[PDB]
């Protein structure tokens, strides 16, 4: 809506205070006018139809249950923003400053996220498997990633391509986590996930088989669950990118870690220069061995790294 740029305060899931750039016309609206075109918060009301309404608030202040993940949406919204443009020069997820649109209070218990195609949508989870899922920045960030893959490689969300996609979701979403920094990990969804149950996680990076999923291409899944696995999968893909990152010694193969900012380097560059939309593992692993030898050049041992750590998982 038309109105001026102003700055309330309230909590989030997790009770932490914050800023949040809001809109006045009227109400105080969850609409920030800082980044590109806009970041867009509404209410879908416990229901289905989206997005729902522009998130109005009389007074500015957003200390309410009901406030909280609307909140967070907003804020981590912002905090994804200011990642992809700080660290690698894009702007909004089309790279052209699209309005950044989110709903929360979706459906009723509902145990889930995700980007609907134009927008990212938040349950509040049933208060046993999940708090509400924009809690967790890696998931915010995880959900904001779908729609930059869609407007990039646009990876079907199938097989190994849809894995892939997966992937791309936590690797990024992992890196804003550490970009915040307030408690990082190389785990996914860890804030939001299973309030009765200190230390578990959805995913692991660092270890997949932790939580069911491989971290070996001999131990893929290739059944039709989950459309193909994209989300079991994944680990084969967050082990090797978590190698690369962090090192480590791998069924007795050994990658020496080049660290994350190199790590998110050459993954958005093959993100958005290499992949296509059937990309599979070994159309990835070349993808990022050409990222790799374009920004650090090919006796490098950036190169070296990547080549270790897909060896290390299997992927030829
Ligand atoms: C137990 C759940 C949360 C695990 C898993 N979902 C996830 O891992 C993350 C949320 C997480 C980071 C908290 N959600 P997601 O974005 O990958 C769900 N994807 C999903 O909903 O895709 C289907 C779809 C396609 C096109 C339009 C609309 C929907 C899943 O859907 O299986
Ligand atoms: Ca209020
Ligand atoms: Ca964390
Ligand atoms: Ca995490
Ligand atoms: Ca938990
Ligand atoms: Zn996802």
């Amino acid at each position: 809506i038309t109105g001026t740029s102003t700055v309330g305060v309230g909590r989030g899931v997790l009770g932490d205070q914050k800023n949040i750039n809001t809109t006045y016309s009227t109400y105080y609206y969850l609409q920030d006018n800082t980044r590109g075109n806009g970041i867009f918060t509404y209410d879908a009301k416990y229901r289905t139809t989206l997005p729902g309404s522009l998130w109005a608030d009389a007074d500015n202040q957003f200390f309410a249950s009901y406030d909280a993940p609307a909140v967070d949406a907003h804020y981590y919204a912002g905090v994804t923003y200011d990642y992809y443009k700080n660290v690698h020069n894009r702007l909004s997820y089309d790279g052209n400053n699209a309005a950044i649109r989110s709903s929360v209070h979706y459906s009723q218990g509902y145990n889930n996220a995700f980007w609907n195609g134009s927008q990212m949508v938040y349950g509040d989870g049933d208060g046993q498997t999940f708090i509400p899922l924009s809690g967790g920045i890696d998931v915010v960030a995880h959900e904001l990633t779908h729609a930059v893959t869609d407007y990039t490689a646009g990876l079907i969300y199938q097989n190994e391509s849809g894995a892939i996609n997966e992937a791309i979701s936590d690797i990024f979403g992992t890196l804003v986590e550490f970009y915040a920094n307030k408690n990082p990990d190389w785990e996914i969804g860890e804030d939001v996930y299973t309030p009765g149950i200190s230390g578990d996680s959805l995913r692991s990076m660092s270890d997949p088989a932790k939580y069911g999923d491989p971290d070996h291409y001999s131990k893929r899944y290739t059944g039709t669950q989950d459309n193909g696995g994209v989300h079991i999968n994944s680990g084969i893909i967050n082990k090797a990118a978590y190698l690369i990152s962090q090192g480590g010694t791998h069924y007795g193969v050994s990658v020496v870690g080049i660290g994350r900012d190199k790590l998110g380097k050459i993954f958005y560059r093959a993100l958005t220069q290499y992949l296509t939309p059937t990309s599979n593992f070994s159309q990835l692993r070349a993808a990022a061995v050409q990222s790799a030898t374009d920004l650090y050049g090919s006796t490098s041992q950036e190169v070296a790294s990547v080549k270790q750590a897909f060896d290390a998982v299997g992927v030829k």
